[PDB]
């Protein structure tokens, strides 16, 4: 493992090369421009790597024009990993090319859904918050008072490849397995033993390990305003396993969540807290609080907006308790304002919680006989027969999503990005068009090798592109595709396949990658391309591990991107004071270009 030298200019030259190989691959190693990258995500991951987010954002405007309009912007989406303390704020005050991440709202929606209540618990720290920073805790406040300040443009998660994972295992592992684990490293045989407990733990009721109201998460995350969402693989399949081989227990629910996001979430949002009294005597956690969260559909952006009558088929209430034994008394309302574009207006359940976990109702007509009709001010009223506390696998508190009865069957209430260029000036201005789109992380660490050919993630990849589009993606965030090297070090263990590789130019070339060969990786790009979805491309510049296609491609685009992008090459760099040097080429990687 060698860290790589960002603050030379020749090395800052060399990255913006390899940049360019990576969304250019198509058309420069198979000579087909269907098998390209259209997005990157940024992995920087240390101060001293500033320069190359200035450096991969001027690729970005120069070769795409995603400064020009929201539909460039759009048709090249791009993400940065987490950095700074302030990943937003920094994008912006540089006139940065990538979403930043919402992470005071995800460890908002980790503190108030996942973690256990005070009795079962690590610590203080780790003990379930109430559910008023689901609300304020934003990069976007979304109360009354908060909502009106500047909106900003990001992506938001509950779990990805690197996140809530591992830490889950470790604690196994360290619990059940090898006390006198240091985490960090692991046995292949060590996580066969602890995903065993990993995956019976995620179907109980009562978790020891693994979070609690995951369905929750994404009901908030999915009918959020001004957020784009990045849905985990692992939350619709086992983390470990042949790839898509199991479900996982939360599949079904999250496939509502999504296919109604498409028909249902559009115009304005208001979220509040209700304290109801409780019966108490019958309560464990004294929390009463219940969260509601409403779209109004196009339209109507506020409660008093009037909207049309083409427009009463859209909007949505998701309605949740974070507390398991929440109990009203016989006195205790949940008033909902579904706004004044929705008086004397049928609803219907989409999910509801019972005893047993959620049940989701796939058309108006399975819940024909649970359908309430708004009042003439707009407003659904919830009681204690509405509205109890359970503990179940899927749910721990309450959660119900209500939508608006008489949707076409292939309703879309999702906006096409606009051709002109944003008022801000940013590359991501927060819109109804961006809100559109969908991220899918498409791949865990904890992925088993393959037994057989036909198992391969990137064959798949490209056999499930439908569902892919059924869910709402735009956007497919594929694993790093660099072969792995193999040694004792997590991800050379598991051979995520980037992160631990020798040859940065070597895409399953020299020999297949864990997720299949060069043609089952190009076929799946081609694949998801033809139903218009983008493919992201994993550029990690910190690392290296210790005639190959370094050797060919290195430094070899340096010339053409001088020509045509000279903007790239006249920026003088903020963390060196000088602009990239060009007049060498990096062929191979030697002791000089390390530290």
């Amino acid at each position: 493992a060698n860290d790589i030298d960002n603050s030379n200019p020749v090395v800052q030259a060399e990255q913006l090369n390899w940049l360019h190989y990576l969304m250019n691959y198509g058309s420069i190693v198979a000579n087909d421009p269907e098998a390209n990258f259209d997005g990157v995500r940024v992995d920087a991951v240390d101060n001293v790597n500033a320069d190359l987010l200035q450096i991969a954002s001027d690729y970005l405007k120069a070769h795409y024009g995603v400064d020009k309009s929201e539909k460039n912007a759009i048709n090249h989406l791009s993400i940065l990993e987490a950095w700074s303390d302030n990943d937003p704020q920094y994008n912006k005050d540089t006139k940065g090319a990538q979403l930043p991440i919402d992470n005071k709202l995800r460890l908002s929606l980790l503190y108030a859904l996942t973690r256990p209540l005070e009795k079962d618990a690590s610590n203080k720290n780790e003990i379930r918050s109430g559910l008023e920073p689901v609300i304020t805790n934003s990069l976007n406040n979304r109360s009354a008072e908060g909502k009106n300040s500047e909106r900003m443009a990001n992506y938001i998660f509950i779990r990805a490849h690197d996140s809530e994972v591992q830490t889950v295992i470790a604690k196994i592992i360290k619990a059940q397995i090898n006390p006198k684990t240091d985490g960090l490293t692991f046995t292949l045989d060590e996580l066969k033993q602890a995903f065993k407990i990993y995956n019976e733990d995620m179907r109980q009721a009562k978790k020891k390990y693994t979070q609690s109201n995951i369905p929750t998460a994404y009901a908030l995350m999915l009918s959020n305003k001004d957020s784009i969402t990045r849905l985990y693989y692992g939350d619709m399949y086992s983390d470990d396993g042949q790839y898509m081989a199991t479900k996982s227990p939360y599949y079904d629910a999250i496939d509502t969540l999504l296919k109604a996001r498409i028909k249902y979430a559009a115009g304005g949002q208001d979220m509040k807290i209700t304290y109801v009294e409780g019966d108490k005597s019958h309560m464990d956690w004294d929390y009463t609080g219940v969260l509601t969260s409403v779209r109004y559909g196009t339209g109507a952006n506020e409660a008093t907006d009037q909207g049309s009558e083409a427009t009463k088929t859209q909007g949505m209430a998701v309605i949740t308790s974070n507390n398991p034994s929440l109990k009203l008394n016989q006195n205790d309302k949940v008033i909902v304002n579904m706004g004044t574009a929705h008086k004397n207006q049928e609803y219907r359940p989409l999910l509801l919680t019972t005893k047993d976990g959620l049940t989701s109702y796939t058309s108006d007509a399975a819940a024909k006989s649970l359908y309430r009709k708004t009042n003439d001010k707009g407003e659904l009223v919830f009681d204690a027969s509405d509205i109890q506390g359970y503990l179940n696998p899927q749910v721990s508190g309450y959660l119900a999503v209500w939508v608006p009865v008489g949707a076409s069957d292939n309703q879309d209430v999702r906006v096409a990005a606009s051709n002109k260029a944003n008022a801000t000036g940013q590359v991501y201005e927060s819109s109804s068009a961006l809100d559109s789109q969908l991220i899918y992380e498409g791949f865990s660490n904890f992925q088993d090798f393959v037994t057989k050919d036909s198992d391969y993630t990137n064959k798949k990849i490209a056999q499930n592109v439908q569902l892919f589009k059924s869910w709402g993606v735009t956007s497919f965030e594929m694993a790093p595709q660099y072969v792995s090297s193999e040694d004792g070090s997590f991800l050379d263990s598991i051979i995520q396949n980037g992160y631990a590789f020798e040859d940065r130019y070597d895409l399953a070339m020299s020999k297949n990658n864990k997720y299949g060969s060069q043609q089952d990786m190009i076929n799946a790009v081609k694949a998801l391309h033809k139903s218009g979805i983008q493919v992201i491309a994993d550029w990690v510049p910190d690392q290296i591990y210790n005639k190959d296609y370094q050797a060919k491609y290195g430094g070899a685009f340096l010339s053409e991107l001088a020509a045509k992008y000279p903007s790239i090459f006249n920026r003088t760099q903020i963390s060196n004071g000088k602009k990239i040097d060009p007049s060498e080429k990096i062929t191979a990687w030697k002791a000089k270009y390390f530290n």
